[PDB]
């Protein structure tokens, strides 16, 4: 006659994530990081290059979200009047993924800190050495040139960020994000669609 | 000096879902099932009207997913020349989320089947009683009028679905849906996006 008490339903049906006001982060300067190609030619020519030597590129990026007024914003790395970017980069080969986007948020907004990533939120693929990317691998595309995988970082209370010179750190509104791909591109714009599955606690 | 043997990855990091080839599946024909609305007028009539009732409307969605030649491709129900719709619809009153589509499902698809349904993959709220929805809640938005929640269901190696003779059961590649909100709406043609975290065996 005895009864089992619940189990909390699994994740994967229901994820909740705690987010906290925008008021609870600050950030100091530090040292200007540089981009690594200084064109777009310059960018495919190294895609091109290290593709023949290590293969497929390998990119990591974080995904962190505050709040303001229980709307939930996506910090973005502002570079340029309209070129914006998250926080990763480019994995080592046979580095493990996870631990490379802690590496790379590390160092690009590190103050000791320690990252909580526990969420894959997406999957992008770059068939050619062009600049289109799709969120799944097209049909005959067996050598895709990079892969990007998106993971959701989650915050705690409050933090201190260290944003290099050269960068400008802000919080983009989901509203802003959402059917923007002109001015965002097609994996930012994206974003909003990619969490909306969250359940979302506005502390 | 002993050490634990690692536990297999959190599915909220690595979510796995098997899928099987189009010639898995077949159908059979069932009696006409004509939609609750005639006409768009009708549609947000009844939706104003029962909003006063019984608030907002809550609609659940099921995403089965199949593949040929590794290409994964979404069911969906066809009822027009450009008119195509996922399986799913209305919860009543109080029901709960993943039975209210099981029960749906069945209403559907149904030959005794057991829909298996443990991922949520989106949501998408109507603010008003007009056409337009987002995939997040809009800022001053306290009274939603729709929300709609997608989830997705796996499918069994084999099976055999039921499909009321006004509807027509077809299986589009991501590559038909991407990008295509004007041949699909703004929940479908995100789809592709919001299947790229999951890890596809393709059998």
């Amino acid at each position: 006659g005895n009864k089992y008490i619940q189990q909390t339903k699994p994740l994967t049906l229901e994820r909740t994530i705690n987010l906290y006001p925008l008021t609870n982060y600050t950030f100091g300067t530090k040292e200007p990081l540089y981009e690594k190609d200084s064109s777009v030619a310059a960018r495919f020519q190294r895609m091109r290059e290290e593709f023949d030597k290590i293969g497929m590129r390998r990119t990591v990026e974080g995904v962190l979200i505050v709040h303001e007024h229980r709307l939930p914003h996506v910090l973005l790395l502002q570079l340029g009047t309209t070129f914006f970017k998250l926080p990763g980069g480019e994995l080592n080969p046979g580095e493990d993924e996870v631990e490379g986007l802690k590496r790379l948020m590390t160092e690009i907004l590190g103050r000791l800190q320690d990252w909580v990533i526990d969420d894959c939120i997406g999957n992008w693929w770059r068939p050619n050495f062009e600049p289109p990317q799709y969120p799944y691998i097209p049909a005959h595309i067996t050598k895709p040139k990079e892969h990007k995988k998106l993971f959701l970082v989650q915050l705690q209370e409050k933090a201190l960020f260290a944003v290099p010179k050269n960068y400008k750190l802000v919080a983009a509104p989901l509203f802003e994000l959402y059917d923007n791909a002109p001015g965002y591109g097609p994996i930012i714009s994206s974003l909003p669609q990619l969490l909306s599955r969250f359940n979302f606690i506005y502390n």
